[PDB]
């Protein structure tokens, strides 16, 4: 139908500037608005991740947006993490976007707790319990306290591989010892990726705990792809006038995908840009897989160049 917006009013804005709020909105003063438009605006606003609650409705000729911004995490403190250092935890969280300065989505708390419990698997602790205590502060800030109940550690009692057809479990396993789960998983992955199975993938790993929870039986389910030939390495991006050299590091005829070799390539490039005044060069490679070879697309971005002068 219609309703001509003579103006727009906002309630609840604080950390979010009016101008940006409006930018994310699909309506503006003057546009004619109907229920169809209103849901879209609410959707757009919610889609920003700024608010915990959005309310949009008519009020005369006025379009009224009522918003409840997500609290800002004033601090993040850990309690009970005897085995894992604060930085590692504070980083596992940063990885998940939860961090001081950012906002806290309070409908994701269970994911936060579970994520940390999951991170605890890498340290051999498969029975960690972590509760998050959110404390409201003065403004619309909050403090996030993650209480840890690290469990007892566990050691691999047995390990089985399912999905292998190119190598015997006895063969794959004999390489693990040279030793935690995360470690085995990392060597098994390199193992195949270094041999060309560019599409290799650990689909899932079942972990059966011992009654006293100090032991775990592990069966890891894989999918070996096919062996692939490395058909080339196209380097692109924000270089700093060194294509001639980096390309010398890039390129064989029927050589197969390696992975660590690929990692070696990436590192070679950083170390090259390092000796050139670029200390934070970002190199990321991505595989363009063709079922018939792989073309490595490597994007490089020489950082900023500091010319300090006393």
């Amino acid at each position: 139908e219609g309703f001509v917006v003579k103006d727009i009013h906002f309630e609840g804005l604080q950390r979010v500037a009016v101008g940006a709020a409006l930018l994310s909105m699909p309506v503006r003063t003057g546009d004619t608005v109907n229920d169809e438009d209103i849901s879209n605006t609410i959707r757009a606003l919610f889609a920003t991740g700024n608010f915990e609650d959005v309310r949009v409705l008519r009020d005369g000729d006025t379009l009224l947006v009522q918003v409840k911004e997500r609290p800002t995490i004033a601090s993040i403190t850990f309690s009970g993490n005897k085995s894992v250092k604060d930085d590692m935890l504070k980083q596992n969280l940063e990885a998940s976007g939860v961090r001081v300065g950012e906002s806290l989505d309070r409908t994701t708390i269970a994911d936060i707790e579970k994520g940390l419990e999951d991170f605890y698997y890498s340290v051999g602790k498969y029975s960690a319990s972590v509760k998050a205590v959110v404390t409201p502060l003065p403004r619309n800030r909050v403090d996030l306290k993650l209480v840890f109940q690290e469990g007892v550690s566990a050691e691999i009692q047995q390990i089985n591989i399912v999905g292998n057809h190119a190598f015997t479990t006895d063969e794959l396993i004999s390489h693990f010892q040279l030793q935690k789960l995360a470690g085995d998983l990392e060597t098994l992955r390199s193992y195949y990726l270094d041999r060309g199975y560019a599409r290799f993938n650990i689909d899932s790993t079942q972990v059966s705990l011992t009654p006293d929870k100090k032991g775990i039986y592990v069966t890891v389910n894989i999918t070996e792809g096919d062996q692939y030939k490395l058909s080339g390495v196209e380097v692109s991006g924000n270089l700093a006038g060194h294509s001639a050299e980096i390309e010398q590091l890039t390129k064989e005829p029927g050589e197969l995908y390696n992975g660590t070799k690929v990692t070696k390539m990436e590192d070679d490039i950083k170390k090259l840009l390092g000796r050139y005044g670029y200390a934070y060069p970002r190199v990321q490679s991505m595989p363009e897989i063709n079922d018939a070879t792989v073309k490595l697309r490597v994007n490089v971005d020489a950082g900023n160049r500091f010319y300090v002068r006393k």
